DNA sequence: GTCGCGCGCGATAAACC
DNA sequence: ACGGTTTATCGCGCGCG
C-alpha cells in the first residue's frame, strides 16, 4: 500500500510519511523501473514524476 | 518493449488462464532463453506478468 | 563443507528463538558471504535447514511441519 | 593498494582499446569479485578507466 | 550519509535427449 | 579409442562500508 500514497528526496519522504528510508528507496526504484517516475543526479538523488 | 510484446501477446494468445515456462517461450519464439528471462522478470518488476514459484517458474498475464 | 557443519552448530545454539541473516554469518563466522550463502541454499535444500523470504531472507533450523 | 595497480596492469597487458567483465578479473588474477568491483567503480571515479554499459558491465582503460 | 541489494550462479552437479 | 548440451528460482546489473 505504500506505493499507492507516493521534485524531492527519499532522505525528505521519510520523515514526511514516517517510513525507513530502505523501504522508501525501494519504492521509488521499483516505480522508476515502472516508468512512473523519474530521477535526478544528486547526493542524495532526487526523485520527481514523469508525465 | 518489442521483445515484451511478443511475450504478452503469445501469454494473451494461448488461452485466458494458462501458464507457460520461460523455455517454452524460448522454442516458439526462437530466442534463447538468457532474453527470455531478461524480459520475463522485468514483466513481473512491472507487475505485467504474475510468476509462480517452480521448477521451471511459470508465468502467467498478471492483473 | 566444512564451513556447513559450523554454519549449523552456530544455528542450532541459541536456536529456540529467532533466527539470522547470511551477512550476521558472514561476519560471525570470518568468511565471504559468497561462501556463506552458496551453503545455506545447498542447506536449505538437504532439509537440514529452512528458509524465510525476506529482504535481507532469514535462516533458521529447519521445524517439520509433519 | 597495489590491487589497482595490477588492475590496470591486466588491463593494459590485455591489448589497445580491450575491455574485459568484473568476473573474469577475478578468476585470472585469483581475487574475490566483491573486492574486485569496488576498485573498479573506484578506478572509474577517479577517471583511469571507463566502464562500457552492459550486462555485465564492460570495463577499460580511459580514453579521456 | 550516494545504497535500491533480494545474489547463492559454477572452479557445475545434475539432468536431459 | 569420446555423451554434447542444457538446466538450476539461473533472472545477476551488485561495488554497499
Amino acid at each position: 500500500h505504500m506505493e499507492q500514497r507516493i521534485a524531492t528526496t527519499a532522505h525528505d519522504l521519510s520523515g514526511k510519511l514516517g517510513t525507513p528510508k530502505k523501504e522508501i528507496n525501494r519504492v521509488l526504484y521499483s516505480l522508476a523501473k515502472k516508468g512512473k517516475l523519474q530521477k535526478e543526479a544528486g547526493t542524495p538523488p532526487l526523485w520527481k514524476i514523469a508525465v
